[PDB]
């Protein structure tokens, strides 16, 4: 008896990349299932006995160390933000991204991006800190939305404002960062550059200034980029589905919790 599509879906939940196992081998479902459950339980037991770190938390800590060591100030800003910030980002009620916003009250929303809060920090810190101003944030962002898109994800955004805000310097920070993480990439590109892993977008990056700056009281050169942490994990651990890298009750470090 061939496996049913339902059975195949069930085994794929339990399959980790590099199991080196085939599902067209003439072994019954119940036995293939039992083998995989066994391995996945062992994977959790090993994490529990040895490291005990969540991949998303650990990646955040590794990224944080990278940027702190390179001169960037760690920011932790509100996740719940004024709706007015979305309009001031130039996102009108007719825009597709406007339909993607999770509204909370009359006046607030879950941030879909880190830029508005970072804009405010750039303007404020420019009164206190020497040139250039270098900051970053890592945290939750939200968009109503795929095997590449989550509704609840985690962004890194870094930026620099003042001197040294060139395309060359932006590409160099991106290059050092991803070679540090061990992630293969290419950069394709007032500029806008995309950092790609094959067909998967890891980042959009920007060389300012841009006209939007003035709405935020910013009038200096700047560079920046945003990376999705779940996308980075997906590539690093070779997950077939990005849900394996997300905040979840169904997966822990890419291992099914439904055992
Ligand atoms: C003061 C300015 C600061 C500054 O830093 N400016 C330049 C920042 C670049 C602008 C940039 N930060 C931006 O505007 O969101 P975008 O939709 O482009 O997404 C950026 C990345 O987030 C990830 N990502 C986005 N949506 C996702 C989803 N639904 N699921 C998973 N990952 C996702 C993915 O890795 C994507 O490439
Ligand atoms: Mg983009």
């Amino acid at each position: 008896p061939a496996l049913t599509k339902s059975q195949t879906d069930r085994l794929e939940v339990l399959l980790n990349p590099k199991d080196e196992i085939s599902l067209n081998s003439g072994k019954p479902f119940r036995e293939l299932e039992s083998e995989l459950l066994s391995r996945r339980k062992k994977d959790l037991q090993q994490i529990y006995a040895e490291e005990r770190e969540n991949y998303l938390g650990k990646l955040e800590r590794e990224i944080t160390r990278f940027f702190v060591d390179r001169g960037f100030l760690e920011i932790k800003s509100p996740i719940l933000i004024p709706l007015e910030y979305i309009e001031r980002m130039g996102i009108d009620n007719d825009t597709e991204l406007s339909k993607q916003i999770f509204r909370v009250d009359k006046n607030f929303c879950l941030r879909p991006m880190l830029a508005p809060n970072l804009y405010n920090y750039l303007r404020k810190l420019d009164r206190a800190l020497p040139d250039p101003i270098k900051i970053f944030e890592i945290g939750p962002c939200y968009r109503k939305e795929g095997k590449e898109h989550l509704e609840e994800f985690t962004m890194l955004n870094f930026c620099q404002m003042g001197s040294g805000c060139t395309r060359e310097n932006l590409e160099s920070i991106i290059t050092d960062f991803l070679n540090h993480l061990g992630i293969d990439f290419k950069i394709v590109g007032g500029d806008t550059l995309d950092v790609m892993h094959g067909d998967l977008e890891l980042s959009s990056a920007v060389v300012g200034p841009i006209p939007l700056d003035r709405e935020w009281g910013i009038d200096k050169p700047w560079i920046g980029a945003g990376f999705g942490l779940e996308r980075l994990l997906k590539v690093k651990h070779d997950f077939k589905n990005i849900k394996r890298a997300a905040r979840s009750e169904s997966y822990y470090n890419g291992i099914s919790t439904n055992l």
